């Protein structure tokens, strides 16, 4: 339909959804040695947003979900981002507690 990745603005919560970044191009096409098992995989550009949810199995592979896809994400391509959040303390100020 028109749901997915982006487009229906944020109205509810929801369960948190790690974000991991692409570091390099995956293909699974082609990289995988073989395209049945590949299917498992999910295959994601340089810079795209996987919406991973949950830890990854024994081999290490994150689950998420990117362009209205799902499959395994390898966490050796893939990698986690900063907080968005209020970052740590740094050089608290010289004030007295």
């Amino acid at each position: 339909g028109s749901s997915g990745s982006s487009g229906t603005d944020p109205g509810a919560e929801e369960l948190p959804a790690r974000i991991f970044v692409a570091l390099f191009d995956y293909d699974p096409l082609t990289m995988s040695p073989n395209p049945d098992a590949a299917e498992e995989e999910l295959p994601f550009k340089e810079g795209q947003i996987i919406k991973v949810y949950g830890d990854k199995d024994a081999d290490g592979f994150y689950r998420g979900e990117t362009c209205a896809r799902l499959g395994l994400i390898p966490c050796n391509m893939v990698s986690e981002i900063q907080a968005d959040d209020e970052e740590m303390m740094d050089q608290s100020g010289p004030s007295s507690g």
